[PDB]
């Protein structure tokens, strides 16, 4: 009763036609799908192009969805409504690194009784970059807050923080539908961070610390960088 | 019953002997005490200093405390721990502004069943100053996080944020005791923010938004700021 859903639209703006961009001779979306199928889970691509569907068709289910859906999570919400499932992972279509254990860790955490779980890695590079999301945690590993600002403020030094949030999320289905029904919240819209809707509405997010390398492909520089890593 | 407890040790470092520092002809601590006494509440000064005691002894109770207590909240706990009260307000000794209705709002909030209550005000100037504490709230007004960093990040601007935290706290006695028994936590020590111990240990902090002006006196600059405000009411 599990699925990994991947939203991957064709109309990326910072890189032309992202899902189809070749990484070491293989389209980005195929890297993501290959890695996710190897985990043995049910994998569902949500896309708005048959050209993208045709690249991974052989490996997983694809569902076409309106191009004009305004976010990755709206695209996932749009396929999840019609899917009879209990536990969902939402995976970024531009994240070619996939680790079976993290997928497993996420699903186990949900089976323990968590409604929302996500990932974070120790990373100093992200600290002062507004495009990277930082996260701070309570003693049991629940997120206190996520921000584009450099959090925490280092009045004293530390080797654990700062953390970079990795935008992969596990949900219980009903919590994900609940999220879809809540109006956008105040800090969510200020920061441009959908995950704040959960926090602002008192939904706990379990954050798991991973050492595995993640790094999305948004720009031509990311593609060059992530190309080198995949060796 | 309830009490308001004011920790004021003599040994400030960023400004010398600050409770005794002259503020428009009155020592700083005397402003705080005079303000609090007109609330009608029981007001207690917690201090390590005979000179500090002498300046307010005519107005309120003074309790002696060890000079080596490591923070104001710890000085408050030192007297609270064998005081027969249910609810307390920890009011900073270097906060010369007092608003009776704010004191009442805090106590009412504790009477609803809150364990920890504090205040924040809209303040654009505090945003980029590390010495000032920003706070972000959930939809019910509970603190999500406090930080010296500029939070929230303004991908878009806002009418409400940013907020400056005003370091006045209401506690149920038992909650103040638990806090004192918790070891300093990780983000607390990174940020230099004791209140984070509460969040990291999963104790909810209710934050009420006040429109009243507050400003702590930590440096000579703060003292001038405060003097200018007080000459312009
Ligand atoms: N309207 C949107 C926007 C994003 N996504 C998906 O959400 C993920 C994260 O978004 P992002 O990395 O920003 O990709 P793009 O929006 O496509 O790229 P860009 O921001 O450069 O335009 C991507 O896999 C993307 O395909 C989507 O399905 N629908
Ligand atoms: N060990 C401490 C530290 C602080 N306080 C009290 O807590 C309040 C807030 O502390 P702060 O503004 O930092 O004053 P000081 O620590 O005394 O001064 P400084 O930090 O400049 O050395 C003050 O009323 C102060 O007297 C206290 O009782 N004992
Ligand atoms: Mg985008
Ligand atoms: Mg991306
Ligand atoms: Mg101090
Ligand atoms: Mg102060």
């Amino acid at each position: 009763r599990r699925a990994v859903i991947i939203p991957a639209r064709l109309g990326s703006t910072r890189l032309k036609e992202k899902p189809l961009k070749n990484l070491l001779g293989k389209p980005l979306i195929r890297w993501v799908v290959e890695g996710l199928v190897k985990t043995g889970e049910r994998v569902i691509l949500a896309t708005d192009s048959e050209r993208v569907k045709e690249v991974v068709e052989d490996l997983c289910e694809v569902f076409l969805t309106p191009s004009d859906l305004p976010s990755g999570s709206d695209r996932v919400l749009y396929v999840v409504r019609d899917l009879d499932v209990d536990l969902i992972i939402n995976y970024q279509g531009d994240e070619p690194f996939v680790y079976e254990e993290d997928i497993k860790l996420i699903f186990r955490e949900l089976e323990k009784g968590e409604r929302v779980v996500t990932l974070a890695r120790k990373d100093k590079e992200a600290y002062e970059r507004p495009e990277d999301v930082k996260v701070v945690l309570d003693r049991e590993g629940y997120a206190l807050y996520f921000s584009r600002s450099p959090i925490p403020y280092f009045r004293k030094n530390d080797t654990f923080y700062p953390l970079k949030h990795v935008g992969i999320y596990g949900f219980r289905k009903e919590t994900l539908m609940e999220f879809g029904a809540m109006p956008p919240s105040k800090l969510e819209q200020i920061e441009g961070l959908e995950q704040l809707r959960l926090l602002e509405n008192g939904i706990k997010i379990k954050v798991l610390i991973t050492e595995n390398y993640y790094h999305g492909v948004d720009t031509e520089e990311d593609l060059k960088i992530v190309e080198e890593k995949l060796k």
